[PDB]
């Protein structure tokens, strides 16, 4: 499934759960380190509905802790945490991928900041 990493720590009192809207600062890298996304380079932060099947499933499962179910290597990120999201090829754009921006079967790797969920 997927892996997260806690680089920094929130509130510890507020996670997303399954339609909820959050909002997000990020950006993606591929494992070889080559930036193809940044929401801040941008100037404006991603705010999303998660558990709906909106975003890709490692996004999904990762912001909504599995849907409760909970897993392995899955911490739960709260409001204020800063924390690392690697995405498997499943879980992500899969075979094809989506060109131009990302070549087929790809890990993605996101550095995300979970600056608001819902009214927040
Ligand atoms: C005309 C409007 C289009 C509309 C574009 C926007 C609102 C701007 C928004 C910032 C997207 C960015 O545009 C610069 C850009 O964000 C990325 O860089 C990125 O970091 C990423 O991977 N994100 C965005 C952040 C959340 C996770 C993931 C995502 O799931 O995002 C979603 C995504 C692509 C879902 C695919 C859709 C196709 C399915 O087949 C696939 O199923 C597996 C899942 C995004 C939100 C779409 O739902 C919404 C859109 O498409 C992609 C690398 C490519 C993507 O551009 C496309």
């Amino acid at each position: 499934l997927p892996q997260i990493e806690i680089v920094q720590e929130g509130d510890n009192t507020t996670f997303a759960k399954p339609g909820d809207t959050v909002t997000i600062h990020y950006d993606g890298k591929l494992t070889n380190g080559k930036e193809f996304d940044s929401s801040r380079k941008r100037g404006k932060p991603f705010t999303c509905t998660v558990g709906v099947g909106q975003v890709i499933k490692g996004w999904d499962i990762s912001l909504t802790n599995n849907y409760g179910k909970g897993g392995a290597n899955l911490p739960k990120i709260s409001k204020g945490t800063k924390a690392i999201l690697t995405i498997p090829p499943n879980l992500a754009y899969g075979p094809r991928g989506i060109p131009g921006i990302i070549g087929p079967n790809e890990t993605l790797v996101f550095e995300v900041e979970l600056l608001g969920v819902n009214g927040q």
